[PDB]
């Protein structure tokens, strides 16, 4: 049986403050710009995931003003997350995405008559604004996400080229720079949409993942996430019709065949342009301190291994600025005289407040932990369990301080904690 | 270590009221009108910042009804801000901005077929309403803002004319008459948009700044801002496509080249017309007293140097009235018979309530202060630290009064303070 | 120093109820209809001000059931407003306004290409809905408003015909039948817009005033308004461009001249069609009793001179009904067979609750009052100070009654007053 | 003086439950369908009034389980309404109304140029959604409404055919099946709009009434309504211009005559298409029990005469379903093969909870009542005072029961009443 950390982890009055200070990300909203070689301008979209891997200093080395606090022979130290605040700079705004060649055939919302039939290539320049999403979740382990990917066909009828691919719910570790569901669902467009032209550039070549809350919530121990705030909204702006043969035509029993032009049923493969309504300060999730006092799982904010993963998604600041430089500052206004570009920006400032804890390594405690996270013990005395994955490394080792009243969150803390 | 002002600044029961009374600004919403020489009609936009430099009378001179209150040999007097109310006249409304030659090529929200390709100069007359914004912040030092400016290239490949300029987060002192982010982000359009036609006239030639909250909040002492109320909202009205060569074309791996007309991929440099929903009294920020009782920083409203900076931004009253005078009052309706103009207006009435404080200049106090703000001491016995900057000077020297019940805010005060 | 009425006005337990009962206004929404002589059908718009001059009976004559209550030799009687309720009939709805010849040249929200240039007279039939506004304020003096009018040029360069007129903030007494700001600001269109075609008929020939709250609030005594509820909301529906020469062209430094058609910069004199969102009962201001127990000013509801001014603005019931009568009831449907008309309606029912008060005329009281309102004394023992002004006279002399439980507001009162 | 029923009507602990059970109305939304003779398919619109005449059993006959409760010689029994719940079936939705030949000339919201002039008959097929309205009011007397009807001209200038009719505020008894104000105001379109084509079919031939709250509220006794919940909302969808001669042209002083096409001023008789925003459960009024504990009037829910009138208006369930039957089930899709129809539906279930009361008929009580409602006495020992009027008769005589816990409202009651 799993037990609440509150049962084998002694707490103290030692609190420290830590902040990563200003963090900037600056790139192209839709795709990375590599000079036909290496990546120079990285892809930085507002609809991207931000998974910060916050590294804390190992207290079992740290030099305290006191040292009579315990027996380094029978007990060990651990950092526990007391509260955090995800600072967010830059003004509020929405980000436009599009595709020069979107597979958007006919507008079905309100269309006059049964026009002709599409020939070859009817793609058109389309642009819209994605679904608004604000979310944040802390844990001592990377977050889990879900998306739909191409499955594996069994020993069945040879899949004639063009058959609808098999859907599979894939679970994975949400990494930094991953794409958020934008309104076309959480799926791997790269693999399920061969034409590379069914959704905006910023996602038509990757995967859009969605937090696998239900799975994490059932985590036996609860290291994945012991806190989370989600806020997503969206409505249907326009109604479209795709171009291309209809893999699965409309059944006869469902319609009354028409004559003349109508004799050729139109594409019944509908789609809609998503859109988030307005964004406002009132609904702002971040820039507000969150005090975790009682996790819903068994791990009550214990940063095992001196690690701490903070996932963040914020589209409320997705303005994609545009800038152009001239190349012929003289002719009378000539479009060719200029080069237009796309640049997006992200501004963070992660600040936390941790509390020193101890653990007397009794026979039984040693056992429970070894079954829970053998790593934890093996360290209290190597390779990275997530070396392949990519997270925004945030090193906070030389960033701790017990002078709480010297920092905004610290001040807020003392205040809130009454004493 | 920085200490809370509440530890070395004694408070009293002496309260005074002060108000700047009616303040008017009247000009042209988009640009200043100089008669080809000097500036006559100033630029007064609703989307402009209002940084009032409120000057208070030096209490260490002031003539009180009493004078036994202290020893002018060991202690000094300081004004502390207790509360204020930013009066706002004129009705509610929104302000239209535009550009006769905006670089708005094709509407991408919903466009028919793959039109032709732009030639030279396709600019069109466009008009929209900006992002709604209400904010206010007090401090004993000017506020800090952020915007993106043209950076400095290192000893790298010669920047071929037309290359995308380098972005740099510039920090600066928000001055009166500065531009607020309107939906196209906080950047210096003058420098990043060479064509001078990518955004409305009221901002295509200047900088749009955004409060650098995170930086001010981390102010070691906290003189920048000890109070602030922000409220911004906005949505995407229309989706546009710019004209001009695409500095960074869409990568091959992201699309399936098309033949015929489609063979020439369209501009994938999207943009959107911003818009603030409705404005209503319910969301009104101003015309309401704000009682600062416990600043979040260490400076609890102490107006060091007898100064006080009040920043204000209010677009809820940005109606840009129009007026026309005739030149041929007789002909049968002829457009040429009239000259149309643009005029905007702002109406303020800053009223405050200050509390007299004292400070015994002990050895240690003298030290702390000298490190904090040497100026403060050097005065208690010159050039302006912000002579170059421009603020709306509000002189309140002959405006103080201890007859609280004779003024609206005063009345409100007594009431609120129970006694 | 001004003193609170609560200091020299004794209160009693005598309360009376009074109501004006049903009040109807029925006319034309845009202009009055005079048969080329006298005014028959008056102008009754929803966006009109309603300033009721409520006349009360002079208690210093009134015949009470008791009369031992005081010495008519040393003290006088005064009515104090305890509470009121502005009854409003007719259903909720919005009112359409328009102009057959509005100076609306090109729609700038989204316009294709640089069309040609306007010739002479391009005015078009336009119609929209104004900014929603609900407000109400009581006082013993008429309300003050503000609007922009044509100023007076000093001894300067001869104002060449057509120069932009000089703006002046004019303060005035808001009279019944005045126009409310509708979204084009508070100004005197008659004088600032020579072409008579820049805004709807209901306002293109008059002034739109806005309550001068700030000025009234600073009223030394506070007889102007001791209570007020305001609720206004609005958004930008469409974006227009005016026709007529541009008095102040766009500065060269702000744009890159274009060649060809673009060589002639379009009118940069933008405007927007206002609109109030939906109206709903939830936001209804009226038909709810308001109990004034502690005025924000010094006059706590004392109806000096037995007068009482109640200003009201309510556009939530501005439906402009249409009706047509036939002239050839037989022909096969022929437009000429009918005459269409426009009629608006207003339905009020002002009910109050007053409290008898007394004032011993001591030497000092006599003085204070004589300085405050000499009239008040001169009466306690003539011409109208507002004879020229026009208010909706509401006589309540024969309308008082001490049988509170016999009237809805009375019942509400007893209830609310607990006893 | 009128006295509160609570003074002469003794209450008891006897409570009963009653419900009308399922009530269905099924017909045509716009007009009744009579087979050129008698009415078969009745008109059942969502924007119709529902005035239920709930008949209760006369307790002065009723057979109780007890009978020692009083002296049938000196006192009488009366039913008092304690609480009710208006059950509503069918899903939420809006109802479309229209007119094949609506007098809608030119769209004035945004129209290009000064088009030509209308000839004869320009009516067009128009369709929209009405203003949303939810209301409910109980009383022991039918509700009062108001609408504008054709008045009566005095001994004045012979009303030349076509002159604007005279408006009169007509008060009447709101009957079942009456029309609710839908956005074109409360008036008698049949009489004020001769062309029969100015508003949708469902109202162009009848009257739209609005509750005369103010009048009922002033009811000396208060039998009209001792409870009421109103909730109406609406916004302006489109702006129209009517066709037909302008009875009262625009005054010269208001405009600058134009000179070519413009020389003929267009119709300045504007109108707007109304619309209710979305409907949602959150704003649902019904399907919630209402406990009347203290009426605002003097009659605290005393069902004099064993009658009870319940008025209801609910447009939140106005979906107008469509259905078609074939007539040539074989040909290759041919419109003529089918007949389309219109059918609306209403589902109610009125449930109440009454409380037995008594009244000792003392000399004085007999008097008060005789003056109040002589009928009441004459019965305690004939023709219908509203025989001509039409209400939805709801007989609850055999529907009473003292087994409260056997019914939903009963259960809710016991719960709510704590005991």
């Amino acid at each position: 049986a799993v037990v609440a950390t509150d049962a084998y982890v002694k707490r103290t009055n030692i609190f420290y403050h830590a902040s990563s200070s200003r963090l900037l990300a600056v790139g192209h909203p839709y795709y990375s710009i590599k000079k036909v070689n290496k990546t120079v301008v990285p892809k930085v979209s507002g609809y991207q995931y931000r998974v910060f891997k916050v590294v804390l200093p190992d207290p079992n080395k740290f030099a305290l003003p006191d040292s009579s606090l315990f027996d380094p022979t029978t007990q060990r130290l651990v950092w526990a997350c007391t509260g955090l605040e995800v600072g967010r700079g830059q003004p509020l705004g929405v980000g436009v995405s599009g595709h020069p060649l979107l597979n958007k055939y006919d507008d079905v919302e309100n269309s006059g008559g049964y026009g002709g039939n599409p020939g070859q290539d009817n793609r058109v320049n389309v642009g819209m604004d994605y679904k608004q999403t604000q979310l944040c979740m802390v844990g001592c382990a990377p977050p889990l996400g879900e998306h739909w990917g191409k499955g594996t066909q069994s020993s069945n009828t040879s899949v004639q080229n063009g058959d609808c691919p098999p859907l599979e719910l894939i679970t994975s570790v949400i990494q930094d720079g991953d794409m958020v569901d934008t309104g076309f669902g959480a799926m791997n467009f790269a693999d399920l949409q061969t034409n590379k032209s069914d959704v905006p550039l910023d996602i038509c070549g990757t995967v859009c993942k969605y937090p696998d809350y239900l799975q994490m919530a059932a985590d036996p121990y609860g290291d994945r996430l012991f806190f989370y705030l989600r806020k997503e909204q969206m409505f249907a702006r326009h109604f479209f019709n795709r171009a291309g043969t209809v893999g699965e035509p409309v059944p006869d029993d469902l319609l009354v065949k028409g004559g003349n032009n109508r004799s050729s049923v139109a594409s019944s493969i509908y789609v809609h342009t998503p859109s988030g309504s307005l964004v406002s300060s009132e609904a702002q999730l971040f820039n507000k301190p969150y005090w975790l006092q009682k996790a819903q799982g068994h791990n009550n904010g214990i940063c095992w291994g001196n690690h701490l993963s903070v996932t963040v998604v914020d589209t409320t600041r997705s303005t994609n600025m545009t800038l152009c430089a001239s190349v012929s500052k003289s002719a009378t206004y000539t479009n060719s005289d200029y080069k237009e570009y796309m640049r997006h920006v992200e501004e963070f400032d992660l600040q936390f407040i941790f509390q020193l804890c101890s653990i007397t390594l009794s026979a039984e405690v040693m056992a429970y932990i070894h079954t829970m996270n053998p790593s934890v013990l093996e360290d209290w005395n190597k390779q990275d369990p997530y070396k392949d994955m990519s997270f925004w490394e945030v090193n906070l080792k030389e960033k701790f301080s017990s002078e709480l009243d010297q920092f905004p969150l610290g001040r807020k803390f003392l205040l809130q904690s009454g004493y």
